[PDB]
């Protein structure tokens, strides 16, 4: 497929999503790195976002709750190049009704080549990377060329 | 779960999506009903939308191709109350890589209670219904009450 | 895929299926439209069918409960051309153990091109449509030609 | 889950289903055991059934092709107690569009407790087992009691 | 796809796995056949294995609980040719979080052509088969040839 | 669910897995990072591992091909604490027959809390992270306590 590049801004647009049983996990993680996270732009699904801002006083752009469409709203933003990092703590030990939304979101984050963390270890490694606050060139599919081929 | 209502406008915002093997079907359907479709607002995923406007001269707000995120863009619009009708001709005889996106979109259309057609027969029945060109009231989940309960 | 046609009779054979959390929703819908439904032939999965007839006094051909095979019984009828309309209020906010049966049923209804409603809004639009009470042709795959090709 | 019993007849009603890439395998298996299979009642999905009878001259009750509804027809028969054994050689190395039908069929065969073989080794072990040719009692869910509980 | 053969030893390596709602049924099944099972090598996922040995005093090589990776441990053993029979009583009436692990395990058991039982009826037919205690040859994919083709 | 900790060694055990259409991407990534990868222990699925060592001369512990059980072998290793990092470039634009194995592997990597990369951007961020060469303490589920609760 045709690939091109896009530049992740120094100031990243970060999406924070967590399933109910993983919310405390994300909360702690966020509080632990608040000083650094405050330097970026935060987005979150409904419940997650509200809990975060209510607890840290940080400004979070909250979307709809995941089951109500929040996951697809985030997915859409990712495909539009408006989200640069996804921290998605999904529950691997509980079945969720919106499982297709979960898999769809992770599929898009993989397609659009943005840094994704699905557990604390990966989140820590990503946020501690030296270039987390630098602009970095990532390869992304060349949509214009892709569409032109379909037509 | 508390329910509330929303009014579908007389002029509907229609999303048109079709998997490759079902594109000719959708095309024909759109052309045969062009006179009526011209009175509403059309949205479509990347390839579908371009094929439609290129063939009917109708104005279609094209989003990204489905596999690249178009299905989730439509889903987001539905959940935001910006899409009133979904005509999704998905292929039931072929496995698609973005199957989760397909299922997720149909799940949201079901949750938000908007008219959905996944085959020609259903599409025809919906577009021929008397209140298709009228303002119709639909029951929808009361999100505010729903969220307020989660943050209790 | 060569297509052929089949005629949906004026008096439709309607299958009514509802997941547990969506049962009250279907009940109300059925009661509100009883005068019209009274004019057609009703089929339903085990629990759903019994609740309907017990509440409306309408005659419903009940099949097995969905989890026990009812969804596949309905699917089989659809493929045999014995079901003309499917009203399936499945729960989009709860994971069901027989999810494959659910998806398989919706897949067949799509393949055989019969009117399908998965929510109240769609159900209302379909039942209020002019040809709901008329005999009307629908295009369907030409099975004979399809099988002949596989051999 | 109240349980009851049902008796599998000596002459079994056998469903034979195979995905395209596994058809030659089923054919060989059927031919190898034709003498024994000829004593029972055979059912199959559309293509599989026709290939078998055309090759062995055996009488097979063919249903619709799997993708067109054949798997659900077999599933329905199983739940109605009309199928006693299922030989389903599904392809574990290829994605099929009707995957939900495949999983649904296997789920029903598991629920109704009938012998099921998804590969040759299991098929051979089953067909060589004593009770394959005798009548035997199996436990099955007590549906009447199950339904009575749902309407209480 | 090239096939070759492997010989299941007379003394089989049996994997016993059961979802919570199906544990009592597996327990009864095991106790009911203890005399025979005592002649073979038993493996099981964490909880299942501990319950069995604690109740029958039989020696069971317990792996991790299924949700924590046990199903994949068993799957790995099967692909390595270290498991000859799989008795997997999965719950067809309850959704499990590790559903992909379940399907993956059954997919591998199908690919590697080993006897598999997902319900009591199939388990009984397999364990009563004459050759359950004999060395028996099964057709398995020829991996060496398969890999050589991918690296050609 | 109680938690405990485990220490990822300075010298990491890295699993490298790539679907066919993503193999060239992984190859390039490995070559550009060879100097660093050379200091750790590499594992890979069948085809991937062989292509890597054949091209870089690096020593890779190759397991079975993914469709033949390789993904479950890796998953088993992860659950046993023998894999510390997973670089899995799965294809999001193509349907794979062993999709359940794919999802199962990613589910286990999530459960056991090890660094996981599913695309180049994430892989780059992880390998450039300060502690990639240091011993790091990760929180993992306390299995002993977890099992003890199931056996209560």
């Amino acid at each position: 497929m045709e690939l091109t590049t896009r530049t992740l801004p120094a100031r990243k647009h970060i999406a924070l999503v967590a399933h109910d049983h993983c919310k405390q996990m994300l909360m702690s993680w966020v509080e632990r790195h608040q000083p650094l996270l405050e330097q970026h732009v935060l987005y979150a699904t409904g419940t997650t976002g509200n809990l975060i801002s209510r607890a840290t006083g940080m400004n979070v752009n909250a979307m709809l709750s995941g089951p109500m469409g929040g996951d697809q709203q985030v997915g859409a933003l990712i495909s539009e190049g408006k989200i640069d990092v996804l921290i998605f703590f999904w529950d691997p030990l509980n079945a969720v009704p919106h499982d297709p939304d979960v898999k769809a979101l992770l599929r898009l984050a993989t397609v659009w080549n943005i840094p994704v963390a699905t557990n604390v270890a990966t989140a820590d490694f990503i946020i501690q990377s030296p270039h987390f606050n630098d602009a970095v060139d990532i390869l992304i599919p060349d949509y214009q060329r892709y569409l032109a081929d379909r037509l």
